[PDB]
């Protein structure tokens, strides 16, 4: 059917504007810290602590696959991000502080891709 194309002309385009909005909001961590995943091998425990893990790279792969089907689900995955990194890391530490830092700065990004996504539908 057409009708899947024009679907399919919709989500291609969704995963245009939210490859975009992965860059700004990746361009907020130049220490690079939430690019990886965390790793198992240097962090062992590291899922008893975290039970959904999330990082950029895992985003992106998501992403060109066109597996987000909504703005919504895509921010979920950020504050996945921040959110496991302030439970697992305490408040004095530069891991936690980097968290926050982007958090605040992708509130300004994400406040203006709410705008493109229902504006452009």
């Amino acid at each position: 059917s057409m009708e899947q194309v024009a679907m399919e002309l919709r989500l291609t385009e969704l995963t245009r504007l939210l490859r975009s909005v992965l860059d700004q909001l990746q361009d907020k961590d130049p220490a690079r810290i939430f690019a990886q995943p965390v790793s198992l091998k240097e962090v062992p425990d590291y899922l008893d602590h975290i039970k959904h893990p999330m990082d950029f790279a895992t985003m992106r792969k998501r992403l060109e696959a066109q597996g987000y089907k909504n703005l919504h689900e895509f921010e979920e995955d950020f504050d996945l991000i921040i959110d496991n990194c302030m439970k697992y890391n305490a408040r004095d530490t530069v891991f936690y502080r980097a968290a926050v830092r982007l958090r605040d700065q992708g509130g300004v990004v994400l406040r203006q891709a709410r705008r493109e996504v229902d504006s452009i539908g």
